[PDB]
């Protein structure tokens, strides 16, 4: 799935003709230098994804991060509190 | 939910009694100053979990984060590449 640094415009040629939704490449992206790009069929055209990196060195495309208690104890009531084990906050009686 | 600075044990104390899982509340913790904990019953015990937080003030649990490409494209096979839609990745014929 790792195609170099292919134009953007080449990926999304490729992957327009793919029959399949999520058919995805990753590239090295030619807006700055070391970053790579996620570029993914779904429906009629081609999305990108940047690749972000953390001070760590490592990658991800997306995380959940809370502005308040209040939303991070909210968003726990349907998404597990432990990555390990199933557990939803419920209040308190 | 929010019990201020209460005795770790005390939480443990209200939260043991508690008949359902997850039954949780936020607390401050007597370890590092400003410093939030989140203490929930689970089974037969009561869990404590850190709050965390980043350089931009957010909250957090856990987030997930990869060592390698090949990780992070083999994650969002089954979880989507993007927050607003559901796609996941498959392989180029």
């Amino acid at each position: 799935w790792f195609f170099g640094k292919i134009p953007r415009a080449k990926a999304e040629e490729m992957l327009s003709k793919q029959r399949h939704d999520g058919a995805f490449l990753i590239r090295e992206s030619e807006s700055a230098p070391g970053d790579f790009s996620l570029s993914v069929k779904f429906g009629n055209d081609v999305q990108h994804f940047k690749v972000l990196r953390d001070g760590a060195g490592k990658y991800f495309l997306w995380v959940v991060k809370f502005n308040s208690l209040n939303e991070l104890v909210d968003y726990h009531r349907s998404t597990s509190v432990s990555r390990n084990q199933q557990i939803f906050l419920r209040d308190i009686e």
